[PDB]
């Protein structure tokens, strides 16, 4: 029913991964994801993170040690907890296009 904010993802130079998304009066966000692989559903996800406070208005979960390519793609979903109830951005797809 809610729709929880689109994820924002960046691909760090050297390397790094980091996810984020606006607070909402939010108590938890997970980042569930693969690297060019899609996802079955809601399986774990190699990147499979709970975050449990945000930083500046934002959730961020980061890998601060994946090299990243142009081309490479992340499969994904999210997971958000708003006054005790779940919700999911699903089916996600971002292509690395740029680093930052
Ligand atoms: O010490 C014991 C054990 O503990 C583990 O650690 C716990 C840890 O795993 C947990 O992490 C949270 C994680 O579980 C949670 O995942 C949810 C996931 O549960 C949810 O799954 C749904 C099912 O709930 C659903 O079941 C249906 C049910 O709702 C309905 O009422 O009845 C149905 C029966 O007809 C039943 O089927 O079924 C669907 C499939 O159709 C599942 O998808 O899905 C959501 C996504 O929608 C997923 O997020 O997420 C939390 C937030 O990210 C995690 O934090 O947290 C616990 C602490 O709170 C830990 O204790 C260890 O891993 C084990 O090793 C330990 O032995």
């Amino acid at each position: 029913s809610y729709v929880v904010p689109s994820a924002k993802l960046e691909a760090i130079y050297p390397k790094g991964l980091r996810v984020s998304i606006p607070d909402d009066g939010f108590s938890l966000f997970a980042f569930h994801g693969k690297l060019n692989e899609e996802m079955d559903g809601l399986e774990a996800g190699h990147w499979a993170r709970d975050i449990t406070k945000p930083k500046e208005g934002r959730w961020t979960f980061r890998d601060r040690n994946v090299k990243l390519k142009l081309g490479d793609k992340i499969y994904f979903w999210t997971y958000v907890i708003k006054d005790g109830l779940g919700y999911r951005q699903d089916n996600g797809e971002w292509t690395v296009t740029e680093f930052v």
